[PDB]
């Protein structure tokens, strides 16, 4: 059940403007494709504070990478979600090498040591760790599953993106299919929706593995399959996870939210 929003002052939609000129501002089924200038922070907030949103932000941090936490969480700090519930998830080898980093009020961090989530948060976001934010990343991006553009190929035709190309593996996407070219290292939704989806390439890898084939860019190229066939029902644009240094600053990126670290 939601309660009504309350009384708020802001300019009016016009219908008559596009949001954007540059770029496509909502998938072929209908999912909103998130830049700058497409969502109203104010709105979005009220509706997912209203309901009492938790996230839950998910990291691995293996081996030399326990050496990108303290930036990674410190950034989270200023930018994830700030105003919501968040819960941090660090999957660690080595958990007496986590940084100790302060929380803002209602966020949380948890350790877990690698050799549920259903009940404590609403949405799961799944990152990879040698990043920070640099900008705004909040509930506009909530929603049951999405994906984000990768950097690399958002101007690219399909016939270049890097898909699966062997039909032996799971995998496989051909050269006539496929919309965008999803990141690897960046991509949630709720957590049911979440475990199906790693449910599902988990499965698929299993049954790669006994066939003596690996996917070329392995949980990147079947979150690809299943994202083909299980649309999305947010993309992020790449402002979400820009690599600046390989990159630079485009005039299409408004803001650089969350990046690589060299
Ligand atoms: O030795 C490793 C290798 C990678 N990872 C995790 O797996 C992600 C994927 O590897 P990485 O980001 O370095 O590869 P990329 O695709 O950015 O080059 C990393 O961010 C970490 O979250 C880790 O914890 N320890
Ligand atoms: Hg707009
Ligand atoms: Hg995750
Ligand atoms: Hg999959
Ligand atoms: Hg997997
Ligand atoms: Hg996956
Ligand atoms: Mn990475």
């Amino acid at each position: 059940f939601m309660v009504s929003l309350p009384r708020m002052v802001y300019p009016q939609p016009k219908v008559l403007t596009p949001c954007r000129k540059d770029v496509l501002v909502v998938t072929p089924w209908l999912a909103p494709i998130v830049w700058e200038g497409t969502f109203n922070i104010d709105i979005l907030n009220e509706q997912f504070r209203l309901q009492n949103t938790t996230i839950g932000l998910t990291v691995f941090a293996i081996k030399k990478y326990v050496a990108f936490l303290k930036l990674f969480l410190e950034t989270a700090e200023k930018h994830f979600m700030v105003g919501h519930r968040v819960h941090y998830y660090v999957f660690t080898d080595q958990p007496a090498a986590v940084p100790r980093v302060t929380l803002g009020t209602g966020r949380q961090l948890s350790v877990l040591e690698v050799g549920r989530f259903l009940s404590e948060v609403d949405y799961l976001v799944c990152v990879d760790v040698d990043t920070e934010f640099r900008d705004h990343v909040g509930v506009e991006i909530l929603t049951p599953l999405f994906g984000t553009l990768h950097p690399s190929f958002y101007g690219s035709s399909r016939e270049a993106f890097t898909y699966e190309r062997r039909p032996q593996s799971q995998a496989y996407i051909p050269k006539d299919e496929g919309d965008f070219y999803y990141m690897g290292a960046f991509f949630g939704g709720s957590v049911q929706e979440v475990q199906r989806l790693t449910r599902a390439c988990h499965q698929a890898m299993m049954v790669d593995q006994a066939n003596g084939i690996e996917a070329v860019w392995h949980d990147e190229s079947h979150l690809n399959k299943y994202l083909l066939r299980h649309k999305p029902t947010k993309v992020l644009s790449p402002e979400y996870l820009w690599d600046q240094q390989l990159l630079g600053w485009p005039a299409v990126l408004r803001k650089l939210r969350f990046t690589a670290v060299p």
